[PDB]
């Protein structure tokens, strides 16, 4: 089910923790950010 929340699995590129810690931020989302 689509929704505003979701969940990342990002590792931890910087552009992507610009990003994605913006959207967190904007939008209450969640965000984990490993060092893969």
């Amino acid at each position: 089910g689509s929704g505003q929340v979701r969940t990342i699995w990002v590792g931890g590129t910087p552009e992507e923790l610009k990003k994605l810690k913006e959207e967190a931020k904007k939008a209450n989302i969640r965000v984990t950010f490993w060092g893969d």
